[PDB]
């Protein structure tokens, strides 16, 4: 499971760099796949992952529905970054949602707990509750 989930967050970090230059020209965070530059979310594959979906700057990640081991199923993990004074630092943990392309903080993104990969198999450096600053 954690193997799987740690090849899945290599995958998603792939697209921080667009996300990031996007802040940096723009002062906002990309509203979509389209606007950040990167390909259609489903089109961002890999070993164990079916989609990457990059919303208000939040990297989400979809594991496989098949050939992945099953309690990770079609669950998602989000990468997002946060504003610091200046500086920005990226966090990696259960999903989370911003609401807007301004917004300083997120939100946590559960799906009623059904998109959340359990604790137990998120690598222990990703799991970065929705309220880390």
């Amino acid at each position: 499971a954690r193997a799987q989930v740690s090849e899945a967050i290599l995958l998603a970090e792939g697209q921080k760099s667009a996300v990031t230059e996007y802040y940096l020209n723009h002062g906002e965070w990309p509203g979509d796949n389209s606007s950040a530059g990167v390909a259609t979310s489903a089109d961002i594959k890999g070993k164990y992952v079916q989609s990457v979906t990059v919303a208000n700057g939040v990297i989400t990640a979809q594991m496989a529905s098949s050939n992945v081991n099953n309690e990770i199923k079609s669950k998602k993990l989000s990468l997002w970054a946060k504003r610091q004074n200046g500086s920005v630092k990226w966090f990696c943990g259960q999903p989370v949602t911003r609401t807007t392309a301004t917004a300083t903080d997120v939100a946590a993104a559960n799906g009623k707990t059904d998109d959340k990969i359990n604790t137990k198999h998120l690598p222990s450096t990703c799991r970065d509750d929705s309220s880390a600053s």
